[PDB]
């Protein structure tokens, strides 16, 4: 039937547990290397380690050791882009260090570490250039394979750091970095290697970011300025001067990511409305500035803190190929697009399987659906050319329960059905054996593969006991490895499969036949060309070779209306209700307009409403190119006029230098008349007000309200600037007139008296007591009530210009207390000035008074005469019944006796009581 | 009868007229000068001068001159005090000099003058000293009697520099100026010859510096809420001078600090009419109550007048006018202030029938300083040269009235009163009272002469000349003690000046004896002799006698001292009198009792406190005993924590994070030695000081987080316990704000203004509106007012906000139509959407339904204004404008709308509509 191999080895460490990183070396090397590695739970996330490597195809793996003292090797060892050169990173209770290895692994040198460590990054091409990432926020540089180190910038962001490109930039060893400046600023450096003392230079002029710096791996450079009222986000094409991109005017953005800037154009998701779910597709033109609308809706979630995802995948074997799950209400779907972007569809269903009873889904009510990266509690793999395979449902959307693994052999254009429940695919050869093993808990034995791409399975026993499975891997050939623990012994186990023995002969050219790449709608011409592959023949049994050759034939087409979409501020009418598809301005834009901020000698240019799509290569020339090369920018008339005061201004003292300051936004090259009234008089008309720099001097004589008005005039427009300005200088003093005391539940009249009667502006601070934040108040008086009784502060605060006055006052809030009123004669009225202190002599000699006709204690009668202009006192006699004692002596002592009082040289006062 | 000479001289230069100065010269001299200069009317004051010399008597003028070309010298000549030097002053259009003469005006030596002039001002006792007030307020000084001159200050004040006392201040050169300082500023310097400027404390003035000629200086500051007066005897440390506690003062004036005591005027309640006169110690501190009302008025625009008189006569007899309601009564005092009592009246005359008025019900009233005029003359003057001869007009009744006027006269100081001349008349003593001539005050012309040599009991009147002339100017010779009188004036309006020179020596050739003078003893109106613990006794000349009191007057020579009595004792500080006067004693009054502590009490230093009572200053009655109660009080106790203030230097309104906050601390009253200062800034900061106040250093703190915060200090000490207590804001960043408002409504429409801030909620705010024309703003606590246009046209809304010190501001122009149409319009349910509330969103919406309304209608498209207002629900308002056929317009607009669907191509594939609106 078949004829395979299966080499076993168990690492004979038993003290091996949690995960275990596997990673091959070199081609044409045949050397592996395993790193065992224990995690720790509890938020403790602690290491320990061991290090195996191999040398003939993993079956003999000998445990490398490093001198007496075991140095425990963290989970993360870095190898060398494109160059077998291996480090590794030790990590303890604050204490480091590193091992470095030229020989695949064969003799590693150990070396010291002046500093903590987090992560590490290679250059693109040179091999022994590499940056690290200092766990305390550092970035160390070194050329010598990271034996001698230095420093660089001491404040950098996380993740944040790139290398120039190898292609573009011209310079190599330039490094792009984001650090905090100030505080709380963040901005983008630019250093070298060897010098970044004073070399750097700041493309970006502001520089203020949210941790927003990115560069793809290609030519484009982001960046993301926030702002106070909408932030903004700027891009740089091939290391250029920075542009602000153009998005949609009125759909305001929330947050945005970059999903791939592949090619020579750019793919961007931008969250319109803060839905917490969906997202918008955008595309760019050539340069990443005039962005247009692709897809609407777009599943997102926040796994990690700092990581979002967004449920979109490229297929990495057809370039422009790409698939996304959209959400419409509660509804799930699933679409595919092959035309970049242009037009999505759904995905044509099975309806087969090894039980599959034809009655399932049709068209027109229900597709079929996947899972791409989200497993509600799945791995969709493209390593071949058309190969996709993943799990999903079939019906109208997507839910947790059904998991069904589909495949499709021709790249979307026929689905089939192949496994129940998930299952951990492998590619092998570029698609010449599929292999499958299910994922599950319980235990098993058992291998799925197939040899037709995915047509007649069989199974194989490929081990005799029954292992955990944990990972699958292949060699950068027809190696396969399973590796993970087994049920009885909880110590790693691999097994290599060896799929050579079967079908041993090479392939030749003419074991292949031609497959043309079409679409879901049978058309042949996908971007402009006509593609065809090579899939393996039925009856043939060979090995597709070390190299595999595919998509040779590669034709052009000529250019057609599928092959042109619309531009910036265009949308497509009706859905293509009339005839095709046509691409009509919406409402807020129209190609009058002129771009933010055009100066005078550049030209910006507009478009038509049709852009051809970017990489698609038919045959130009004619078939509704519609190259505009519009080439203008015009005059700009005055926009943004403000006037001021130097500094924070609107506050004037009379006969004070007061300094004047104008300013302009959109051009300086008209000439402008500049009228200008200060309010008072002064008429005067100026020229070249915003070129000359100068202030203009005023010193206001009276006190009063002033308004400063300005005209610019220009050819062009006319603009109009007002500043109100107020001159109320002298304030000397104030007053806070309250009770000084008064019982519980009673309403105070608390007042503020100001030095001038009645000011026109005033504001006024309330402080009550325990209550911080104070009681704003327009009039002089307010009523307010004390619940709790001891002392209490009040506090006042007034403000007519830039000038402050604050008084407070303490009050006592009695309990057990009686009232009695007081009747003062009519006299008194003439020599009464509302002065506390005479209110406050007052009531001690009447209350003195009354201790001398009562012989009752003096601090259990309280005085107040308040502030009204006819004199009136409160009389409040405390107990701490025999109060009723002590009331009708009181009144007595009042009525009967009457309570005289001298006060000037035959004059004599009478008090008595008040209806 | 009589016997007396006459000798008359005209000023041969008929080219005289308007004023004219006439002054001796020295005694045993014989010299006298005359200045006759022209004013000049229509705001002119330019003038031409003539001067007139004589060296007998002034019997022969000759008319001086001085070089080919005549210099005019101005009104002021200025004479050396106690020295014969006469220096005169030129001017012209601005250029001047000076002339110096040291011969009795007889060869004067001409000097220029290198500024300007406006007055003089000699030493008194440094004959070649002088300074000089330039008008554009500057001071000059000399010591070469003018010749040379150097500059002092350059910003003095008017007449308010003083010289040195002689006999105090130990230092003759001083010069006490007030002068501006800074921008706004007054300070007192005290300055010598060789440099100029201070010594003495000084602080702000509001020019109020004064010096009288004794021993004694006064200082005005003007402060916040309510001024403060200090004073300093014999130059030493200024005190503050108490006053009674609630008796909140306005305005005072010192009117004599004459022998060792201090009496000053004090308006208390801001009437504009009655002071209130009070008494000192010989410190001039404590202030206690004289007397309560008395007139005041604003004659000119600096100076004020109080009516009260000192009898130069003899010392401690003062007169005054009160006003109570609206009645002015006249009252005199013999015991220096302590009691007061109205005048006695004469019930005779020679026309006098006696049925007038006697005590009980009405009195004598005299004008002291007040010329109540509003017909021709009417102005009097009480003067009293001589002991005990005081002539005065006034009335006689209930009150004084403007309408009477009649002269009275005493001989005896005020016991023996008597009528003498109905009308006014001009009044001169002669030889210490030993001839007294009076010429009527009128408008017409006369040639009478009223004299009287029996002390104003007997009246003569005499032809002293032929022609009627016109009196202008009456004159005597220095020391009063010769017979010869100066009558000056131009006769019948003939243009020209006359003078008559009247000698009484014939009649009087005999020089008086020891024995020719009869003893009168001074009384008062009680008939007590013992008038400030002294007894005193003056010489009269006898009515059979005639003969002339001589160069020098000798009286007063019977001079006893008398026991202490009840009568000379009054109050101290806080002590009043019980009852009324003339009935019933200082008693303690209500707000101030003899426990209290001075001000500022120092340890180691000792106040002395009173009992209540205080002997008259510089009464020289037999001490010992009789109530001397010299309490000998020395102690001082800690001094409790007064006026505790904590501020942020400057006027801090409000402060940014991450700033240098500057806290300082002072106190006021007292002043404590070991002193807890607790502080607490809010925060968490809690620390504790000492001599926060003496260091006179700020605090630094900077606060880190945003929000409000409260100092709180503590001082405590031994004696008492004191807090102060500032709120402080930390609200700084303001990014921008926005004025939300509809573009264009109608009249009468009601308008929603709105104020975005940054800040969706920000606590405490204030918004000013600035509708259009109206200037004055509108103060508002809320985001969003409410308002209407009456006007049409284009107005401008402005809308400002500020929450700390920080201020941001936003205009927008809004359209007010008239002729106009309005159509309700729905909206799709869809829209609703994809609607934010972005005002650019609302006004392309609006343009692209307008587009379509003109391509559906083929009518103007700027007649149509579209409004979809800033509800959730959306909702427009459409604005027909005019500038009939309108009813046309209308229904093509309702049809375009419900018969042809208005389309919206929002996004692909999705389609709004409009529609009318119920
Ligand atoms: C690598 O190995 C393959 C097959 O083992 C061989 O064809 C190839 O030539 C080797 N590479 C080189 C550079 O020789
Ligand atoms: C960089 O610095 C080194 C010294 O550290 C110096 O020799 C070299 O010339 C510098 N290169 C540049 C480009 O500044
Ligand atoms: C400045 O003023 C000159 C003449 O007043 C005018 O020609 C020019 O256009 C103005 N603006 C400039 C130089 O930018
Ligand atoms: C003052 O208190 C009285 C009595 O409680 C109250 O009627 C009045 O409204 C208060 N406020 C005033 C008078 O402004
Ligand atoms: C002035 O002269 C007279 C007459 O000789 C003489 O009595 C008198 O004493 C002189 N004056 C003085 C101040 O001596
Ligand atoms: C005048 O001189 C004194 C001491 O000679 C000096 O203190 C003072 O400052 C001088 N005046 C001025 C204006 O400098
Ligand atoms: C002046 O003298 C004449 C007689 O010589 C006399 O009739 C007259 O009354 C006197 N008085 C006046 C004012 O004429
Ligand atoms: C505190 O202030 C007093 C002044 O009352 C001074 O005498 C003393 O020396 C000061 N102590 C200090 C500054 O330590
Ligand atoms: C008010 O001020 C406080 C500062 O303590 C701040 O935390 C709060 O956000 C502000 N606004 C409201 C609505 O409390
Ligand atoms: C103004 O605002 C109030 C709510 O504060 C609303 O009820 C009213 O309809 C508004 N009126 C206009 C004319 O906008
Ligand atoms: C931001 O700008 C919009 C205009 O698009 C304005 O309506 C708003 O008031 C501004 N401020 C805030 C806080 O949104």
């Amino acid at each position: 039937q078949v004829s395979l191999i299966s080499t076993s080895f168990v690492l004979k460490g038993d003290a091996t547990h949690n995960q275990a990183m596997v990673h091959w070396t070199g081609e044409n090397s045949s050397v592996i290397l395993i790193l065992t590695k224990y995690y720790h739970a509890d938020m403790g996330k602690v290491l320990e380690s061991s290090l195996w490597r191999s040398s003939d195809f993993g079956t003999t793996y000998t445990k490398l050791t490093l001198q007496p003292g075991v140095t425990t090797v963290i989970d993360n060892f870095y190898i060398c882009p494109a160059k077998i050169i291996l480090v590794s990173s030790s990590l303890g209770d604050r204490e480091q260090s590193l091992f470095l290895s030229t020989d695949e692994g064969a003799t590693f040198q150990k070396y010291p570490v002046p500093f903590l460590v987090e992560t590490l990054l290679f250059h693109p091409k040179e091999e022994d250039k590499v940056l690290a990432y200092t766990k305390d926020s550092k970035l160390y540089v070194s050329s010598d394979l990271g034996k001698k180190w230095t420093l660089l910038q001491e404040r950098v962001t996380k993740d944040h750091v790139f290398w120039a490109v190898s292609g573009v930039d011209d310079d190599p060893n330039l490094v792009h970095v984001e650090a905090q400046d100030l505080s709380g600023g963040y901005r983008y450096y630019t250093c070298l290697i060897y010098n970044c003392s004073a070399q750097p230079h700041i493309a970006p002029f502001s520089g203020p970011i949210d941790r927003g710096s990115l560069t793809v791996q290609d030519e484009y450079i982001f960046l993301k300025a926030t702002s106070t009222n909408r932030t903004k986000y700027y891009v740089s094409y091939r290391r250029s001067d920075f542009v602000l991109m153009k998005l949609p005017k009125y759909a305001l953005p929330k947050d945005l990511q970059i999903i791939s800037t592949d090619e020579q154009q750019v793919f961007v998701a931008v969250q319109e409305w803060n839905q917490v779910d969906t997202y918008n597709l955008y595309q760019s033109d050539l340069r990443g500035v005039r962005y247009s609308l692709v897809l609407e809706n777009v599943r997102s979630s926040r796994q990690a803190e700092e990581n979002v995802v967004i449920d979109i995948l490229e297929v990495r074997g057809v370039k422009g190929v790409f698939l996304a799950n959209q959400k419409v209400d509660g509804k799930v779907t699933t679409v595919i697009t092959y035309n970049k972007g242009r037009d999505w569809d759904y995905l044509r269903p099975p309806s087969t399987d090894m039980n599959g009873k034809p009655t399932n889904c049709q068209p027109p009510d229900c597709y079929l659906h996947l899972h791409l990266r989200w497993a509600d509690n799945v791995h969709t793999k493209d390593t071949a050319p058309g190969l996709i395979m993943g799990a999903g449902n079939l019906g109208s959307q997507l839910v947790e329960y059904k998991e069904e693994m589909y495949i499709t052999s021709d790249c979307g254009h026929t689905w089939r059905q192949v496994f129940e429940e998930e299952h951990h695919v492998l590619y092998l050869d570029h698609g010449g054996v599929i292999a499958a093993i299910k994922d599950t808990s319980i235990p098993l034995k058992i291998l799925k593969f197939s040899v037709d791409e995915g047509h007649t399975w069989s199974t194989h026993n490929f081990t005799s006991t029954s292992v955990f499975v944990d990972g699958l891997l292949s060699e950068p050939t027809l190696v396969m490895t399973v590796f993970g623990h087994i049920s009885f012994r909880s110590d790693w186990e691999l097994v290599k499969v060896d799929f050579r023995p079967s079908f041993p002969r090479q392939c030749g050219e003419d074991d292949y036949s031609s497959w043309d790449l079409t679409d879901l709608q049978g058309d042949h011409c996908i971007m402009g060309q006509q593609r065809s592959y090579r899939k393996r023949k039925s009856t043939s049994w060979c090995v597709k070779g070390r190299s595999f050759t595919s998509a040779l034939t590669s034709r052009v087409c000529k250019c057609r209306d599928s092959d042109f979409l619309c531009d910036y501020g265009f949308e497509r009418s009706s859905s293509s209700e009339s005839t095709a598809n046509k691409c009509s301005a919406n409402f807020w834009f129209n190609p009058l307009s002129p771009p933010e901020d055009c100066v005078l000698g550049q030209t910006y240019t507009s478009s038509l409403g049709y852009r051809k799509v970017v990489s698609n290569v038919c045959e130009g020339g004619v078939d509704l190119q519609q190259s505009p090369v519009q080439l203008q920018c015009p005059l700009q008339a005055p926009r943004g006029l403000q006037v001021s005061i130097r500094g924070e201004a609107v506050a004037v003292r009379p006969r004070e230098d007061v300094l004047f300051v104008v300013r302009q936004e959109q051009g300086d090259v008209l000439t402008t008349k500049y009228q200008v009234d200060l309010g008072d008089g002064f008429k005067a008309m100026y020229v070249n007000l915003t070129l000359t720099g100068e202030p203009i001097r005023h010193h206001y004589e009276s006190p009063g309200i002033y308004r400063v008005s300005v005209r610019a005039e220009n050819m062009a427009g006319h603009d109009e600037a007002v500043l109100f300005v107020q001159v109320n200088s002298p304030l000397q003093a104030l007053y806070l007139e309250v009770v000084p005391v008064i019982g519980v539940n009673q309403e105070v009249n608390l007042t503020a008296v100001l030095l001038p009667l009645n000011p026109n502006l005033t504001v006024f601070y309330w402080w009550i007591g325990h209550s911080l934040q104070p009681l704003l108040s327009l009039d002089n008086s307010v009523t307010t009530k004390f619940t709790d009784a001891g002392d209490v502060r009040v506090t006042v605060q007034a403000a007519c210009g830039n000038s402050v006055l604050q008084d407070s006052r303490l009050v006592r809030v009695l309990d057990q207390f009686q009232v009695v009123p007081l009747r003062f004669s009519r006299e008194l009225d003439t020599f009464n000035p509302n002065t506390p202190e005479w209110r406050e002599d007052v009531g001690l000699v009447v209350t003195r008074l009354l201790s001398k006709e009562t012989s009752i204690p003096e601090e259990l009668l309280v005085t107040v005469v308040k502030p009204g202009l006819p004199t009136i006192a409160d009389l409040y006699v405390l107990l701490p019944l025999t109060s009723d004692k002590r009331l009708a002596a009181v009144q007595q002592a009042l009525n009967s006796h009457r309570i005289s009082f001298i006060l000037r040289g035959g004059l004599r006062i009478l008090v008595e009581l008040r209806d």
